[PDB]
């Protein structure tokens, strides 16, 4: 039997890294077969779809999961590639181990993996994992994770050296002009609070190069719709280039770059375009998040005790039956219950001071 | 001149702790007096008011701070009291830490202090901090920063052992039934996602209860209108008792409590209610998060780069004064740019490295 080759890819993004990869792979052996979930891309490079990527961009979901575990599992392929799409690839490329199969997950899952049992996961699915960049290469060496560091594809796509001179043709921006680009990012949260800051600063920067060229790539209609609502408000009289996509134009023509997100930073330092970052979340969604990095809990009661004495089901595991499972022992109002509220009356004490006279007694030995 | 204490307050909750701390210090000394910015509560305990706490619950803010820095200056106060309101009162308390006053911080501002910058900033604005909870004030201790632990003040209202029967009785919920309590969150984001999940979690505790009685406290109108409106859509035929408020004899009456909130665990603990915590956050936010936790930084050329080769402005620093000032060196086209030019050359150079090949290697060394 030729080399057989499994592959799943989950969008336009895995369609155009699995069609590199089938290429590169037929230069070595040509009579390569390759089957799986397939994009238009890889489908045009000779995969057999059984299933059409655009499947997997919830019930279904798991019907398809299931169908391939068992038809990859008859046909034994040499290799399977999960191609990024953890939610999907990563349960699958267990599967597929424990019947033996050896598994490669393309693409670090850095906002999948979220927290360090994820991490153990991913080590027992794959056999290898491919990241793009050194710095994820060297978390993975940390867990023992065999890890491949690749490069990224985008660095391949774009030249040391690009043509400022041309993507300002391209967008019809004048060569002696000085010019800024504005990405308020790719997300609704982004767009709504830094578009109008962002605009506040293009207006500034007026002031000293009243001549300035603001050049705005929107990536699609919704966002498009969006900005022109905010800079309706916050600024009406300010003149720039709104531009259907176009991104990487803008950042080559541009003599600077104000950017929302820090994973389009990387498109700009290949376009060779000085940025600055500017970003803000809720701090209430900052001060949550970091309490649970520092301390694993995210309740008060726990940080008290000092261990999970509260049940927390957080991001994945916030799931009806397990909050449901969670309950039952409770509701039963039974022994377990009975010693979870002794532990309540404890803590009750601890945190029981009359704090109004506490605090009348600090001015008190401050004033004196 | 008898002992003068300025207190500031700009909520509700802040004019209940000032209204305590002034009965408790009026025990001692019968003859203070008490100025500065005040709600009803202490006013009706004899705070003078030069403004109404209404007045900052951002122009008239910074203008009132102003007029307060003068005022407080020329007073000279023996004590200034900054109760909570920490994007007021800290910069406030360090005006007036600048001219000799004494000042104490009250309550711990956990979600204002989202780095390490800013705990410099509250040792040096107050003489001491005031905790609710023992482990803010090790926090504290950790950075050398004066903190007394004072206990939290709705330990002191709520009693050690309530009464489940009269909260019943208040509620209405009878005495032999069991009860859970589904309080999805006091936010927006939170009501969302979180309802739908409660209550197909309520569904499935009904399986098993059929009788099982469900309190939901909702803290306002328009959560009220979103929660009901969740509810039309997910379980229409769910029948629940909906309160306006009253969370706190919904955890009382209930033998479970399921909540969004792990702030609200803590009312439910001092309510002997066992609790489980479920909460969800979108992952890229959290990622995001956890990667400036973890590194202190937010874009790739920064990880690559290891240093802050690129200027990122976060939060309040993500400012329109700061993103141009940020700019105009870029915008000048000239050295510093030709320099982060050279040096994005590099980066580029570092993870260029044919990655469809590197992949279509790995795939061929491990299916040998
Ligand atoms: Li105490
Ligand atoms: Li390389
Ligand atoms: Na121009
Ligand atoms: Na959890
Ligand atoms: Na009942
Ligand atoms: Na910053």
């Amino acid at each position: 039997r030729p080399l057989t080759i499994a592959l799943v890819a989950g969008e336009t993004s895995g369609d155009i890294l699995g069609a590199g990869l089938i290429r590169a792979l037929k230069e070595h052996v040509p009579n390569a077969r390759f089957v799986g979930v397939a994009g238009p891309r890889m489908q045009a490079e000779g995969c057999e779809a059984w299933y059409e990527m655009e499947e997997l961009a919830s019930r279904r979901s798991s019907h398809i999961r299931a169908d391939l575990t068992k038809r990859f599992g008859e046909l034994k392929p040499d290799v399977f590639v999960g191609i990024d799409a953890p939610d999907f690839n990563i349960t699958l490329e267990g599967n597929l181990k424990k019947q033996g199969i050896k598994t490669i997950h393309y693409v670090s899952p850095s906002v999948w993996a979220w927290r360090q049992k994820r991490v153990f996961k991913i080590g027992r699915a794959t056999d290898l994992v491919l990241a793009f960049l050194p710095f994820e290469k060297a978390f993975y060496d940390k867990y023992n994770v065999p890890c491949r560091f690749i490069g990224h594809t985008m660095a391949d796509a774009m030249p040391l050296d690009p043509d400022k001179n041309a993507a300002r043709d391209v967008l019809g921006i004048p060569h002696d002009a000085h010019c800024l680009a504005l990405l308020p990012g790719s997300r609704g949260a982004e767009v709504e609070s830094l578009s109008a800051d962002f605009l506040k600063t293009a207006q500034l920067l007026r002031q000293t190069y009243p001549d300035l060229e603001i050049v705005v790539p929107l990536v699609n209609a919704k966002r498009r719709e969006q900005f022109e609502r905010i800079k309706a408000e916050v600024a009406p009289d300010l003149s720039v280039h709104l531009l259907d996509g176009m991104g990487r134009e803008a950042m080559v023509a541009s003599d600077a770059a104000l950017l929302a997100s820090g994973t389009a930073a990387l498109e700009c330092m290949l376009s060779k375009c000085p940025m600055v970052v500017g970003y803000r979340m809720k701090p209430f969604t900052f001060w949550l998040a970091k309490r649970l990095v520092k301390t694993d809990y995210v309740s008060l009661p726990n940080l008290l005790a000092g261990r999970e004495l509260v049940k927390e089901l957080l991001q994945e595991e916030c799931e009806p039956q397990k909050l449901a499972a969670a309950l039952l022992p409770l509701l039963a109002n039974g022994k377990t219950s009975h010693a979870m509220h002794d532990t309540f009356r404890e803590l009750h004490q601890q945190i029981r001071c009359n704090a109004d006279e506490q605090a009348a007694q600090a001015v008190l030995e401050l004033a004196q």
